[PDB]
């Protein structure tokens, strides 16, 4: 189906990206409510990208997992091109989380695994996203986790591991391991003020449990986050892992 503009109504921006923008829509004919993401042709060619958004529609197009974010259709106009997003109402991960310090390990082993699960569908297909973080996961109505954003889903650093700042599904293993931390702790394990100094950090592996991360929690990260990409575990061993395993739902 080709579409155009002229089809939605727009309510309020949702955010604000380097390359546009995502705003609240709705579709004229079913009254269908969704998020539709705006960016300038202009601005994409200067920075030459027009593949990462071939190559992310061929891509969130083709997939359908309930944690993945559902990317409905495509279209453009003279100067930008619109991308038709599923809408998920409780915003994203990042602002929850933010908005009230860390996670207690239910709530962060919940979705860790439903972002395994998400994710050992994605790489069911060979697929990784390369791109994970708090502001790329979202929170359906149900409280779901959902996962967006495929700038890099082919086939600032604090989540990439080593492989890729210097890779297969091991990539993402390691940023889960990343993710989880930040959702526990507050922080990514490699904070760093400056550029270089992170690298650093994630270079050598430079991360310390404060007191409080009780348990194989603290194991299941080392777990994740090792610099081998051959030695992390799979999503299998990681929803079976028992810390997860006691708290998830
Ligand atoms: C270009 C560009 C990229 C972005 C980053 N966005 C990606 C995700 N965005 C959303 C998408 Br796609 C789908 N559903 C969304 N729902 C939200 C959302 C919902 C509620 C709230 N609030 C704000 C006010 N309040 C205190 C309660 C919670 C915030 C966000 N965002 C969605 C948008 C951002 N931007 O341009």
């Amino acid at each position: 189906r080709q579409w155009a503009l002229e089809d939605f109504e727009i309510g309020r921006p949702l955010g604000k990206g380097k390359f546009g923008n995502v705003y609240l829509a709705r579709e004229k004919q079913s009254k269908f409510i969704l998020a539709l993401k705006v960016l300038f042709k202009a601005q994409l060619e200067k920075a030459g990208v027009e593949h990462q958004l071939r190559r992310e529609v061929e891509i969130q197009s083709h997939l359908r997992h309930p944690n993945i974010l559902r990317l409905y259709g495509y279209f453009h106009d003279a100067t930008r091109v619109y991308l038709i997003l599923e809408y998920a109402p409780l915003g994203t991960v990042y602002r929850e989380l933010q908005k009230l310090s860390k996670f207690d390990e239910q709530r962060t082993a919940t979705y860790i695994t439903e972002l395994a699960n998400a994710l050992s569908y994605c790489h069911s297909k060979r697929v990784i996203h390369r791109d994970i973080k708090p502001e790329n996961l979202l929170l359906g109505s149900a409280g779901e986790l959902k996962i967006a954003d495929f700038g890099w889903s082919v086939h600032t650093l604090d989540y990439l591991p080593p492989e890729m700042i210097e890779h297969d599904e091991k990539v993402d293993l390691w940023s889960l391991g990343v993710l989880c931390y930040e959702f526990l702790v507050g922080k990514p394990p490699f904070e760093a003020n400056t550029y270089q100094e992170t690298y650093k950090r994630i270079s050598r592996v430079e991360f310390t449990f404060p007191d409080f991360v009780t348990e194989g929690a603290r194991d299941l990260i080392s777990r994740l986050l090792k610099h081998n990409p051959s030695q992390r575990p799979m999503l299998r061993e990681v929803l079976e892992h028992p810390w997860i395993t006691a708290n998830s739902s």
